[PDB]
């Protein structure tokens, strides 16, 4: 048996897959027509964000048992196609659990404690001790508005950090709340009482500009908002908006609307946001992590 | 009795004084010279960074007790003049550890994860996701020196975000260790085997450039310094050398050897290193409880 990484992969992850006694083909981001020629003898294929697995280059592959994504979502996978012949597709969610929930405890503390602020400031010669007064977060409540893989991962983090957690899901886990000391409430009472708002709940029609207008002014003025999750869960304009007049105190933003950001972006102008380049999986932990879990995966279809 | 108040306090505090049944004066940022006449009937003081206490304030004040600072450092305050009229002077440092150690922290997440890099660039209309891998903090080694007050806090939220702690103290409490599962080790294995090694000791004769040439040649390619106890504790030049030729892999700091940082100063140039401007105890949380620490103390004695 075959399978095809067409994707940079870890050694260790390269490694679970010879020690399985696979062929390994290794050759990064072939286009459409090459691949099409490197899948037909394989069993599976494993690519990351790209290459991109059309229905031509599925149904070119006889013996195809398994497509495999280093990481999250299946957007380059023709999902449809595989389903149709009967191969699985799988990917690494959990890998980057606690690195995006690392991102965005690390975005809340720099938009409290003003750091990213500060620093630009000394670069530019600038002493900004006076304006960087910040704040505290022992004690403060935090609200985790999605409560799933990563929310959780916060919650354990702000637990760690003696903050107040309330949590806000259509779905409750009510055993993992019970591990965090997390409370359930409707999502009213968590814009209301929270000092710092975190997104993480994945993009569908339901959660499309969740964060709008109307829930932005029922935070409170001196809260903080961090998204981690998908750029559209959060109404850009109204963000914009609630910034200028100051319905809130700042935000932490790792992914937007716009990826990358177009130049001279209306957010890239606040003082009191921090924004990063969507690297929330961005560690060498969390990317080793799904080249190793999907290389799992892989094994245990195959040789299983 | 009297008491003075030369700088801007708190409701809270404000009231304690007068709940022990003391007068109240009080004006933001004052001046040497209407201070002369203000400290005359007072028999206590209080202020911050500001204003100045100068011996010729200290002479004025024949009914002064007690000269109380609101944060840390004296600086501002000529303790030699009082403590020849012995005149006690007081601080709040408990006041403000955890804000220290929730700074430290933070610079830990900003260095590790490339944050205010990030930030910076993409201000300048640069998309550097793929500049901006970073390393996950859960499970690795955090070593603190110094476990005092605000260590015992950084270990304290350390432990709790699944990270090995080391601790070097010339001073060990295992009682205190134990509450953190911290393991106490010479300072040469904590800082091989470190992946990120926090300073919190005070500047005494023995921390004066601690961590040096040496000290970092022996720390990991892959780790990364935090400094939020004073500038003097780490010899700036040795660290520039050190990120220079890739000893470390960055470093948040929050106190320098020169306070403001001059104009081009190395450490600015440096993309793995995250610089805030002595902002550790720089907290609205921390101002209040150091106002109401203080508020106490001149209760206590008067
Ligand atoms: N920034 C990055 O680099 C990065 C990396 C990985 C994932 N992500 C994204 O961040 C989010 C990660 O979420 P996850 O992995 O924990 O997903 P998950 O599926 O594990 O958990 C999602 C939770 O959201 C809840 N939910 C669904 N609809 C909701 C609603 N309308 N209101 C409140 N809660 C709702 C679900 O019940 C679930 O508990 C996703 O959007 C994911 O695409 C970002
Ligand atoms: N950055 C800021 O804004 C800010 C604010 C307040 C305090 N600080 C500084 O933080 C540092 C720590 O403050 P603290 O309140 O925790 O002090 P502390 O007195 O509570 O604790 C200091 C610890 O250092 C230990 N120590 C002494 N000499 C040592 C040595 N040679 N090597 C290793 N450890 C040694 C002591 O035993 C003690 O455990 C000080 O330098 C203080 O001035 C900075």
């Amino acid at each position: 048996m075959k399978v095809l990484v067409a994707a940079p992969l870890h050694e260790k992850a390269i490694q679970v897959l010879k020690d399985a006694g696979l062929e390994v083909i290794y050759e990064e981001y072939p286009d459409e027509d090459r691949l099409v020629e490197l899948v037909k003898d394989v069993e599976a294929i494993i690519v990351r964000s790209k290459p991109k697995v059309t229905r031509r280059v599925i149904e070119s592959a006889p013996k195809l048992k398994v497509i495999a994504r280093a990481g999250v979502g299946l957007d380059n996978i023709d999902v449809e196609a595989a389903k149709e012949k009967g191969i699985e597709v799988v990917n690494a969610p959990a890998a980057s659990s606690r690195s995006v929930a690392e991102l965005a405890v690390g975005l809340m503390f720099s938009v409290a404690r003003k750091i990213a602020f500060a620093d630009r400031k000394m670069r530019e010669g600038v002493w900004a001790k006076k304006e960087a007064m910040g704040i505290e977060l022992e004690g403060k409540t935090i609200g985790i508005i999605g409560f799933g893989r990563i929310g959780y991962q916060v919650a354990k983090i702000a637990n760690a950090l003696g903050m107040n957690i309330l949590l806000y899901d259509p779905y409750p886990n009510e055993e993992r709340a019970k591990e965090v000391n997390g409370k359930f409430v409707d999502l009213e009472t968590l814009l209301k009482e929270s000092d710092v708002v975190t997104i993480h709940v994945p993009l569908v029609e339901s959660t499309y500009h969740l964060i709008n207008e109307e829930r932005l002014k029922l935070m409170k003025k001196t809260a903080i908002l961090i998204n981690t999750s998908r750029g559209p869960v959060v109404d850009t304009n109204a963000l914009v908006k609630a910034l200028k007049e100051g319905w809130i105190a700042g935000a932490g933003l790792d992914v937007f609307e716009e990826e990358p950001l177009p130049k001279d972006h209306p957010l890239t102008k606040f003082d009191n946001v921090v924004l990063t380049p969507h690297i929330g999986a961005s560690t060498v932990e969390a990317q080793e992590r799904a080249g190793v879990e999907v290389a799992e995966k892989v094994v245990k279809i195959l040789k299983g």
